[PDB]
């Protein structure tokens, strides 16, 4: 029996497009009148951020604030602009201003309540992740929010999934994990017996579909999978 449904954050519940807009707005704020195209700065930021995602995946937790201050110090040195004071506060403000949910999220979370434990599993730090969910009005639609900061390790290390399952009070075989990252994200979930659902919104990850138990393009399909597993 499936008793718990856990969701990834960025790309699953939280819009990639809203995150990109919030990051562009951060770059615009950092640069001010400095004569660098903010879109160019953004692309270089995202490259370094991806190379940090890769380096820390599955590793012991390190605060995201520290990782992103390191990235931005490299960029300021490279391009000659002043390193921005209070960067974390700028980033929190912009993220809450321009962040968005995918359009089906509220419907989906509400459909599961009272039937399954509903959880989010994220690599983000606890306070910002929880504050963001509160700003978007859905914090109370979750039974659990489990973070790398709580577990001590980033996805796909099993410990973060182990903690989410302990909060729900069930073995992995009784849970689904839904996320958009085939690589460097769901591996620990399969270690523990969870059923993996790969969310591929644009049909762009076909070469990795064999890594997952089920593939969906819309979160409204998740409850149909869970019902079928339970029927
Ligand atoms: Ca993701």
């Amino acid at each position: 029996m499936i008793r718990a449904v856990f969701f990834d954050s960025l790309g699953t519940l939280i819009s990639v497009e809203g995150a990109a807009k919030s990051h562009l707005k951060i770059m615009e704020e950092v640069l001010g009148d400095y004569p660098l195209n903010p879109k160019t700065l953004l692309d270089e930021y995202e490259k370094l951020a991806r190379e940090a995602f890769s380096n820390y995946a599955g590793k012991p937790y390190r605060p995201l604030r520290d990782i992103l201050e390191e990235v931005m110090r490299k960029l300021a040195e490279k391009y000659g602009f002043k390193y921005p004071e209070n960067l974390w506060e700028i980033s929190l403000r912009m993220s809450q201003r321009y962040g968005e949910l995918y359009p089906e999220v509220v419907e989906v979370l509400k459909s599961l309540k009272g039937k399954y434990h509903v959880g989010m599993i994220t690599n983000r730090d606890t306070e910002p992740a929880t504050a963001f969910l509160d700003a978007l009005g859905i914090k109370d639609l979750f039974d659990s929010i489990t973070t790398s900061e709580e577990a001590g390790f980033f996805k796909p290390h099993p410990r973060i999934f182990e903690l989410a399952l302990k909060k729900a009070g069930v073995k992995g075989e009784k849970a689904v994990y839904v996320g958009d990252n085939p690589v460097k994200d769901a591996g620990g979930s399969k270690n523990l017996g969870m059923t993996s659902i790969l969310l591929d919104r644009k049909g762009e990850k076909r070469e990795f579909w064999d890594k997952a138990d089920f593939i969906v393009s819309d979160l409204r399909e998740v409850i149909k999978i869970v019902d079928e597993l339970n029927g």
